[PDB]
C-alpha cells in the first residue's frame, strides 16, 4: 500500500505550578458563560445594584412607582447620550406637559460611569426603537449627529449600545 | 558536544511567557490572598482565563472581575492579581495561551464567539476569532 | 405595560430644544427687564425671531438688536 | 459550585474607658 504520513501532535501544554495542574478541566468543559455577563461594557450586577438603590433613595420614590421612572430614563439616555452635565436636568413627557429630575444622583452614583451602567438597558433600547420605527421614521439624536442615512440601521446606533457578537457587521462599523 | 545535544523550545525561553518561577511566585501569592486552598483554587483559574480573554490583561488595580456561576455572579478583587504579577499580567497569563485558543475552539462550534478584543479591532471571521485575544 | 403606552417625540426630550421650564424662566425675565407687559410683549418676539434668523444666536452681550 | 471569597470585617472599634462603652449608641 501507500506510505501514509505520521502526523505528530504538539501537546496542549497546560500550565503547572510545582507539579500539579492549575485548572479543573472537568469543570472547564462544564462552563459556558456569555459575553454580556463578563465583559467590560456592561458593568456588573452589583454595580447596577448599588446604583439603582441609590437612585430610589435620592428621589424619595418607592417601589412600584420607581420602575416608571426608568421608562423615562432609557428614553432620554437614547437621545442625549450617556454624557450630560452633572448639574443639569432631564425631562420625561407625561400627557402634554413635562416633568424634570435632577441629574446629580444618576452620574454620581454610577461608579464605573453612566455608559457602563445604562448598558444594562441595551437589550430593551434596540427593542424600543424597533417599536418606534414602524409608526414613524425615528433616528435617535446620536444618529443625526453622525449622519446615518437609513431608518433600519437607526436601531443599533445610539450611545450606550453594547457590541455583542450578535451585531451585524454594518452596525459595528457605525460605532468605530 | 552539548550544544548539539540541546534543543529547547521557543515557549520555554522567550520573553512573552514569563518564567516558571515568576508564575510560581504569582500563583502562590494568589492562593494566599484569597484564602482559598488547594482543590478549590484551580476552579478560580477557570474563571480567570475566561475573564482575561475578554477584558484583556490591563484592568485597573482597584476594580473587580466577575465569574459566572449558575445565573448569579460572584466577584473578586483585582488587587492581588496585578500586584503579584512581577513582569506584568500579560506575561504571567501567557502561560494560559495554550488553553485559551483551545477554549475558543470549544466555544466557536456551539455559537459565534468573537472575543471582546476582536470586536474592538473589527476582525470579521469566526475562524480567525481564535488567535486574536490579548 | 407603561413602556408600550409611551411615545414621546424627539423635540420634547432632546438637547437642542431646551426645556419648557428653561423657556419659562427666560421669557418671564425678559418681560420683566423690558417693562413691557402682556399683549405688548408678544409683538417683541416677532422682532426677535427675525433678528435671530439673520445675525445668529451669538451676539456680544453689550450690543443691540434692531426691529 | 465556584469558591466565593470570605471577606472579613475589621471591627468598628468603639472607644472604651475601663471596660464599658463611652457612647450611647
Amino acid at each position: 500500500t501507500v506510505p501514509r504520513i505520521k502526523a505528530i501532535t504538539s501537546k496542549m501544554r497546560m500550565p503547572k505550578s510545582k507539579g500539579a495542574t492549575v485548572l479543573n478541566l472537568e469543570h472547564l468543559l462544564e462552563y459556558a458563560p456569555q459575553q454580556i455577563d463578563i465583559s467590560n461594557t456592561r458593568a456588573t450586577q452589583s454595580q447596577f445594584d448599588t446604583w439603582y438603590e441609590a437612585v430610589q433613595l435620592a428621589y424619595d420614590i418607592g417601589e412600584t412607582e420607581m420602575p416608571t421612572v426608568m421608562n423615562g430614563l432609557m428614553v432620554w439616555c437614547i437621545e442625549n447620550g450617556t454624557s450630560p452635565n452633572i448639574n443639569g436636568v432631564w425631562v420625561m413627557m407625561d400627557g402634554d406637559e413635562q416633568v424634570e429630575y435632577p441629574l446629580k444622583p444618576i452620574v454620581e452614583n454610577a461608579k464605573p460611569t453612566l455608559r457602563q451602567i445604562m448598558a444594562h438597558f441595551s437589550d430593551v433600547a434596540e427593542a424600543y426603537i424597533e417599536m418606534r420605527n414602524k409608526k414613524e421614521p425615528y433616528m435617535p439624536r446620536y444618529g443625526l449627529v453622525r449622519n446615518l442615512r437609513d431608518g433600519s440601521l437607526a436601531r443599533y446606533a445610539f450611545d450606550f449600545y453594547e457590541v455583542t457578537s450578535r451585531t451585524p457587521v454594518r452596525a459595528r462599523e457605525a460605532h468605530i
